């Protein structure tokens, strides 16, 4: 087809990734309708009665907007945070707080609670989840109040607590996490999820409220007596967790629920693919290395760039035109100030250097819009970017070990603005080579 030089290859491919990961996209991608049938990612599911939205998260509107787009809702209700507004048509719009809840986050839940009494065994409940659930979407348990779940989450924090270990606590005094939502619906329930998280595992995200949870009350008093604040936190927990372990209060969801299914429609993994997809179609030959990259980004660049010069040099792993990509999150050690800059950044401009010469492109980006404290994405470079970068007199060691990749790329044209992109799913690295 068309000729295009590797930038606009690489740029086409950052494109594709930004669109497999927006919510709205998202969700039509995955959510076929048909007359009466709803096709989910394959699954079908039959139409016998009426659909109901339960959203929640930042993307909670974007996500519900979509549903309304191909299905004629009855009702339902969207929590998100405050200045993500959007109206919507049949759906309830409430603003709630984040990352602490407030009233607002009850009223939401309350909402939602109210929503599945009345959906009927015959109806199908859409429930929409994304980013910023935990604090937006809750209900504590009987006898529990809002300052109450602040003052427990507070003390585990203070007394150094693992994060699994204060979801178990916190999944147990709430009346929706730990996979109880997903036991209010009385039909079929179809929950369409975003993931921001590296590796993508369901019980952390919003804190599972429609996934299993294999923690128990003994789990959560056994935590929160090793931590020393099972006497500090407030006699309602306690009372509450001593009530779970008699048996009077449900435990949080244990088993599989036949009616209630779980989809992934946005993630990391999901654009890789759509990036792959596309290289595919551009005429490369197309490898996703992982899609849990973790670790130093500096170091990151300087791996991905070894890789790239085996390729342009030997033809191994792979023969060229070919496409990598690398999906994670990594992270920048900083001991000092530090300068401007962030980890994609310094994983595009460590790689310079050994991709000087090659017929080769770099672009790593985060795909929320920012990487690090600044407003660009991330760094795009190519084989000619360490001599330019020589040619102004730039040592490229010395900026990576301040932390300044930000202003070495500036003036090189290596910087990736996107601007705001309306999601999350960590990071991505593309790397091109079209030539030995």
């Amino acid at each position: 087809m068309i000729a295009m030089d590797i930038r606009e290859i690489g740029l086409r491919l950052v494109g594709e990734a930004i669109k497999a990961a927006d919510p709205y996209r998202a969700v039509l991608n995955a959510v076929k309708v048909s007359d009466d049938k709803i096709i989910v990612q394959g699954k079908e599911f039959e139409i016998k009665g009426k659909v109901y939205v339960i959203a929640l998260g930042k993307a909670a509107c974007e996500m519900a907007r979509a549903i309304e787009d191909i299905l004629d809702v009855e009702d339902g209700v969207a929590v998100t945070k405050y200045g993500y507004g959007k109206e919507l048509k049949r759906i309830k719009v409430i603003e709630a707080g984040h990352p602490i809840p407030d009233e607002k986050s009850i009223l939401g839940a309350k909402e939602a609670l109210s929503i599945l009494n009345r959906a009927r065994e015959n109806d199908i409940v859409f429930i929409l989840i994304s980013g910023g659930g935990s604090a937006l979407f809750e209900l504590p348990e009987e006898g529990i109040s809002l300052e109450d779940l602040k003052l427990t989450t507070d003390l585990l924090l203070k007394s150094g607590a693992k994060i699994h270990e204060i979801n178990t606590v916190r999944k147990h005094i709430s009346k929706v996490k730990g996979g109880k939502l997903a036991k209010m619906i009385k039909g079929t329930g179809i929950v369409l999820i975003i993931s921001d998280v590296v590796g993508d595992n369901l019980e952390a995200i919003a804190s599972g409220p429609t996934v299993k949870d294999p923690t128990t009350f003994e789990d959560a008093k056994r935590i929160l007596e090793l931590y020393d604040i099972w006497e500090k936190v407030p006699e309602s927990v306690r009372l509450h967790i001593e009530r779970g372990l008699r048996g009077e209060v449900e435990e949080t969801l244990k088993e599989d629920l036949p009616n209630v299914h779980n989809f992934l429609i946005a993630s990391n993994s999901i654009s890789c693919e759509a990036i792959a997809r596309e290289a595919q179609r551009l005429g490369f030959k197309a490898y996703i290395m992982t899609t849990t990259l973790e670790g130093e980004a500096k170091d990151a660049g300087l791996f991905i760039g070894s890789i790239v010069q085996e390729i342009a040099e030997r033809g191994r792993p792979f023969e060229p035109p070919v496409v990598l990509v690398f999906g994670g999150e990594t992270t920048v050690t900083i001991e000092g100030k530090g300068g401007k800059g962030g980890p994609n950044q310094e994983i595009a401009l460590s790689a310079t250097r050994k991709i000087s010469d090659l017929e080769a492109l770099i672009v790593a980006f985060d795909t929320d819009g920012t990487d690090g404290p600044t407003d660009a994405a991330g760094g795009i470079v190519d084989g000619t970017t360490y001599k330019k970068l020589r040619e102004k007199g730039i040592d490229v060691e010395k900026v990576l070990k301040e932390h300044n990749s930000y202003e070495a790329l500036k003036k090189v044209g290596g910087l990736l603005f996107t601007g705001p992109t309306g999601t999350n799913v960590n990071s991505i690295v593309i790397a091109i080579v079209t030539s030995k």
